[PDB]
């Protein structure tokens, strides 16, 4: 079957047709999977299907991980590396559109982080200036 590789950019779960998780393990960004060119839904979500060994098999990992997800700021946002180091002196504006990858991460500051950019850089925007 028609595979095609895809980078993943958030450390995803294996999910079956039927939203429920598959196995124990989870593929780990920046890794790559093969998977079915064309997306699939389940549950109104966005998915690709996992190809393994030239077949399709009943494993699906969220389109957000690879993909991501178009996002709008609300505020005016500094890119972080951590909690407290500043990736660079980009300063984002509001209004502008951000691809994030990926649920939240938690810092050790307790504030949640979004990671941007296509790249495997620590690039890191707060949740709080989106919406």
């Amino acid at each position: 079957v028609a595979s095609v590789s895809k980078r993943i950019m958030h450390n995803a779960y294996y999910y079956d047709k039927d939203a429920k998780r598959v196995g124990t393990d989870s593929v780990k960004r920046y890794n790559s999977v093969s998977v079915l060119p064309n997306t699939t839904t389940i549950n109104g979500k966005t998915y690709y299907q996992v190809v393994e060994n030239g077949k399709a098999v009943d494993k699906y990992i969220n389109a957000a991980n690879i993909d991501g997800t178009k996002r709008t700021l609300k505020h005016n946002a500094y890119v972080y590396a951590s909690s407290k180091k500043r990736a660079n002196k980009v300063v984002l504006k509001k209004g502008e559109v951000v691809t994030t990858y990926g649920a939240s991460y938690t810092f050790k500051n307790g504030q949640k982080y979004y990671k941007i950019g296509d790249n495997t850089d620590k690039t890191y925007v707060k949740v709080a200036n989106f919406r």
